[PDB]
């Protein structure tokens, strides 16, 4: 055959019936050793015009937490409801993330804090980082914190520390602070190191990486992971203004972006790229229902993916697949 254009393409895989289920606002999207989808959502909670005020405190507090179970894991096939957890805990559920281990991590962006939880226990969270609804810039405090992500071979913990504040903090296994790197974008253009909302983290195991979806700046940075050194960065024109989430398998970066502003030619959509290359070889999106926001994405090495939205309230599964002829060319 001829033109060249590529013959990677991710399709909603229709039989999943996980799409007719109705949580809350599905912020975090993960895989676990058994390769079930793990969601988590802010269930009757929403982020609005209200939640915060200047100052980032979060001002619901007198109608107490989520009071039904927050993390659901979910089966590949039938999309059955194999567990669930984190009732009356959470107020607004952000980032999660499953380690080698299988403890769930977890971040909350009302609490300001990170927590580390065991998935079989009944007896509440191994650790947690942060100061319970206390917003800050140091060490021991977080700012609407956004996303975490633990490497397998140290047991180094990175937590995005973003919505109000630019940094990526490292704390030890034990959660003790280590380093921190990443400032504010400054004026004119966005520069190497610099973050506006770090909103999701995809580490590279083998390539010794750490890639940020840089939500406001429209890109990816990635760093080496034991020198912080930027090596990376990845933007299209393609993404348009934001990043919202991008997932790592070999061989490919896995993004979606944000909605469009009226007059903005790029639709919402789900990107795959060659990693080596990071160039954009596909373009997706559902089949059923819609973007909104499209804000967590996980893949898997035998090729699926998983995308939560935070406004439509939806999980979709994607496949990945290379056709002699795309489906319909
Ligand atoms: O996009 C926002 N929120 C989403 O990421 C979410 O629902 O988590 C947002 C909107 C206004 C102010 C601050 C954050
Ligand atoms: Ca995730
Ligand atoms: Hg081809
Ligand atoms: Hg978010």
């Amino acid at each position: 055959h001829h033109h060249h254009h590529h013959d990677f393409h991710v399709e909603e895989e229709l039989d999943w019936p996980g799409v007719y289920l109705l949580p809350g606002q599905v912020s975090g999207v993960a895989l676990d050793s058994k390769n079930n989808l793990v969601i988590f959502h802010r269930g009757d909670h929403v982020w609005d015009g209200n939640s915060f005020d200047s100052k980032f405190v979060y001002q619901q507090r007198g109608l107490g937490p989520i009071e039904e179970d927050t993390i659901l894991v979910i089966d590949p096939n039938n999309a059955e409801i194999l567990q669930s957890s984190g009732k009356n805990l959470f107020y607004l559920p952000h980032g999660l993330s499953i380690d080698t281990d299988g403890n769930y991590w977890v971040t909350d962006v009302a609490l300001h804090q990170v927590f580390k939880l065991d998935p079989h226990s009944k007896e509440g969270p191994l650790l947690i980082l942060g100061r319970s609804m206390q917003p800050g810039s140091d060490q021991n405090h977080f700012c609407q914190p956004t996303d975490v992500a633990v490497e397998p071979s140290t047991g180094a913990v990175f937590v995005s520390d973003g919505y109000c504040n630019s940094r990526i903090v490292q704390f030890s296994p034990s959660g003790k602070f280590v380093t921190q790197w990443g400032e504010e974008s400054s004026g004119s253009s966005p520069r190497p190191g610099q973050f506006s909302v770090p909103h999701s983290l995809a580490l590279v195991p083998h390539l010794d990486q750490l890639c940020v979806a840089d939500r406001e700046n429209g890109r990816i940075q990635c760093f080496k992971t034991d020198t912080k050194e930027f090596v990376r960065e990845i933007k299209h024109a393609s993404f348009g203004r934001n990043v919202f989430a991008i997932s790592y398998i070999p061989g490919f970066l896995f993004a979606v972006n944000g909605k469009p502003y009226f007059g903005d030619q790029e639709p919402v959509q789900g990107f795959v790229m060659n990693f080596s290359s990071g160039e954009i070889i596909d373009v997706f999106k559902p089949v059923r229902k819609h973007f909104d926001m499209p804000h967590d994405i996980v893949a898997s090495e035998d090729g699926t993916v998983y995308i939560g939205d935070a406004h439509t309230n939806t999980v979709w599964k994607f496949t990945l697949t290379e056709k002699m002829e795309h489906r319909s060319v």
